[PDB]
């Protein structure tokens, strides 16, 4: 076995430095494309929703090369020469004074080597294993070491989604963990560098939050992975883009994911693994799908439906422990999809005598969709299974009490 | 130094594939062989309780080799070939109903590399390193990706226990880290990937759980260690088979471990680390013995036997907590043979005039007994002690207050 | 890229072995220099206020190789040879009693490797992976498995500070984990091998606790960083001592960590990382300052200065919280040096037309500064910013209630 070359940091949807036109980062709320030339060197910001600011025209001059877009700031990262110094810069454009841009120089040798923006927050991580936090404003808040080189980093109202190289991975495998924090006025770290789950011989391709708030990224396999709140802070696949691809050579590019409605925004992509900038690519919507077993039959099929609402819905909980803004007919409409789901499964197991797993699919259920069911299982008539449901309804009752 | 060769997956319980007639598991419940030939291929399931179940085999035909038992079904898993998928199979004999197995493929190039049963589910860790959950009546529930290629894994209750590959040891080291899940309504990460101790140059030998619920673990260096829940969930070395072993050739193969009466079920083994089929080995009953310093003279040996007594009722608070039956005479009992021997190590470090020595560990004792300590000192007498031991009584009911 | 070699145990504040003169422990209690010899074997323990204890001198015969000093014990530990046994040896002096040294054997081939003391205990790291605990009275307690071989032990309390290999690094980098334990009587893992940050190509050089009881530790590039208590455990960087070397081969060998008063208790070096050890070096005072950007603007100068203050005033909170002896004049002094800083940059950042950042500042504010700054606000006159701090103040109450 022989050590994997560990992985270069990057921004979570930019293409190549090397381009002569590329992305710096395209995201749910706008894109900004670099041109460095020998000629003129220019920036420029596109909003999908050209309401929430104008299109912005930036004369390039220090040569950043990473960056990212927010709703609210547009943030700007350069590494150092020899005559200056890296160079962190944030033109937050919804603030309502005057002085609109802020520039900040890292102490000398440091290099800004990942950058990106939360709710009023910017982070910076750094060539010295540094983190450095920053209002949008310019206002310098805590600093903490990384317990590694850095590969990608996510910012999503107070949540901090560190991605970095726990150690030396072999035979074509990456080792990289994850810190995951919430940097509120009660400070947390909610993942204490865990490993981070990846295909083998694959390396991170995108990193970020669904737009609900939860952290998601993408293997370089295609394997589209989200945080399982409910499932003690797991990572669960979400999707695989390489079902949607035809050829080998066929790829696609992550832009953005979201949960309510259910789309993965990303680019499709022939040539390479990233859409070349002109002329514009259209962005294509791909379902999601969890990876289960036999999902040609109608169990199988209803089982990957029921997983993907559940998981699909624990962002509403996280919204709500939070003091978020989160509507309760969403919560609502999501257990009766579960529930119709739950039921036709019952019908469906007992139509096939396999009267236990109807059972087994009632624990699931709530206390009046048990009710239903006893019923229908006093129809078909498994009337041992109506009692064995009825014992499950009564224990059910108990655990409310 | 140079890279460890990493350890495949395994069964605990299992002898090796190679054989004719092999071991597939054996534990507290029974013994599942298989015997694959060119004539015939069967697998055959006893019981220690003939009451549990009844003798049961099977015609194997798709070549399972791997297998687990437990006191309500029989979990089969098979690779995938050119021809057929990797496929989950389970007969849950305890059900009610009529339909007793169900069967599964796995989507196509993932292959079962490890199974377990809990209770009313099972589990298996595949190629793709995902973890797939079923209930013992053939529904699949959550899905999740693992941080590494699967060692072995165990399930008691709602409790799941990985191993896996945090990265690659070297000059012998194997680089394990566990994870630890409870799966019940309310879903939890107890572990997150720990680092796994071993003995250094040993690999992972036997995996699962004690009777009353404790994780547990061998080495290849004959060394057991079990999980306290009262230390914050560091890992414990309650046993070491070398000492029983007579030549570096002897080995003991653990098939159970009980915590109350405590006993490490495993099986003398003289040529090999694991037993011939046949005849059939005669199980063995080891004694725990925690690694304690001067084990010989009287004060380390009752030190060992306290110690080993707390250890090994930390379970009981488990079952509390999580609402499962336990019995508080067996509490009881354990409070007072601790009580017993605190009291004699304070009367033997009494009569060797280290009265500092009596007071710490009359801060380890019941009020009561710290009372009746005090009257002890004020008989030697050091009466000094004794006040120093009243001092403590004071302080003890100042904190239950 | 290729592995580093793995960093030996070390005892924080200790001189090289291969000395004839040296210093096993250097700390805020006293100092105990070994003098191994072909003639004699001496150990001598000084102690920095004379009334803590008299002057202590040992006939080194057993060859000990490790020492840790505590206002209330001597702690002595030596490996094993073919004859003996590796032994750990303690004087107890502050006992009431008359007995006051004892001394245990380890178990024959394991090897003591680090120690260290804490309130009223001492551990011990082993070459079996093992961490055995005393009471300072010589009972045995819990025993448990390292996940790594120890590099490293500190206690303070009832905190463990554990550091040892969670792997290998390469090209020139350490792969160090921390492992964190508080041993009351409830005992807690606060950090399960949580990866330590270090400076890339350097290994671990200090341990130990400040005398307040925060987790501290220095790289040998000169780095020193603390737990970050009130950022969710994390790691934050309060010096660089390179920054007072003027030379590559000047370095500062780290004795004590202060918090309040704040000064880190080094000794400073010229032709090695390590002092001679006579003449008597005299212990230099360094001031703490975290790596912030353009510390030379009042600005930033005035960030820094407020950040410093926040960090190292968590450590009242933790006295508080576990029922420790703090001064809440300090928590009270703490707070209005940091509203002073605040209101100051709030200042500033208004005379420089930056309305935003000042609602930022006050957003750190209590609400009396806040109700100041609303004024503040009104006579410059910022009057939007004087009602955004309005709103702002509303919402703050809104919060209390």
């Amino acid at each position: 076995p022989m050590p994997t070359p560990r992985q270069k940091p990057f921004q979570s949807g930019s293409t190549p430095l090397h381009l002569t036109h590329r992305f710096m980062v395209w995201n749910s709320i706008g894109i900004i494309r670099c041109y460095n030339d020998e000629q003129d060197n220019a920036i420029d910001v596109e909003f999908h929703d050209t309401s929430i600011h104008h299109a912005t025209h930036l004369s390039n001059t220090l040569n950043y090369t990473i960056a990212d877009l927010s709703h609210e700031a547009i943030l700007l990262a350069c590494e150092s020469t020899d005559e200056l110094a890296s160079k962190l810069h944030c033109l937050h454009f919804s603030s309502w004074d005057s002085s609109k841009e802020w520039i900040i120089d890292l102490p000398q040798n440091e290099d800004i080597e990942a950058i990106c923006l939360g709710q009023g927050w910017a982070a910076a991580a750094t060539s010295a294993l540094l983190l450095r936090l920053f209002t949008i404003g310019g206002v310098q808040k805590e600093v903490f070491s990384l317990a590694g080189p850095v590969v990608s980093m996510a910012g999503h109202g107070e949540q901090l989604f560190i991605v970095y190289h726990r150690g030396t991975g072999f035979d074509g495998d990456q080792c990289l963990g994850v810190q995951l924090l919430e940097l509120g006025k009660k400070k947390k770290q909610i993942l204490h560098g865990d490993p981070l789950p990846l295909t083998r011989k694959s390396y991170l391709a995108w990193i970020g939050f669904s737009a609900e708030g939860t952290p998601c990224y993408v293997d370089s396999e295609g394997i589209v992975r989200m945080l399982n709140r409910g499932l003690g802070n797991t990572w669960t696949p979400i999707c695989n883009t390489r079902e949607h691809c035809k050829g080998k050579s066929d790829h696609y590019w992550v832009v953005g994911i979201h949960e309510n409605p259910q789309q993965l925004r990303c680019i499709p992509c022939k040539g390479s693994r990233f859409p070349p900038t002109l002329p514009r690519p259209a962005v294509a919507i791909l379902s999601f799908k969890l990876p289960y077993c036999q999902i040609a039959t109608e169990k199988g099929q209803m089982e990957e439906q029921f997983w993907r609402s559940v998981i699909f819905h624990n962002h509403l909980d996280y919204l709500a422990k939070n003091g978020y803004e989160y509507e309760e007919s969403t919560k609502n409409q999501a257990t009766k999809e579960q529930q119709e789901l739950l039921m036709k499964m019952l019908a469906l197991s007992c139509k096939l005598e396999r009267e236990f797993r109807c059972v087994e699919l009632a624990d699931l259920m709530t206390q009046n969709a048990v009710n239903l069911a006893i019923k229908y299982a006093s129809r078909s008539r498994k009337l041992i299974l109506a009692q064995k449901l009825s014992e499950l309804a009564v224990e059910k009752a108990a655990e409310l009490t």
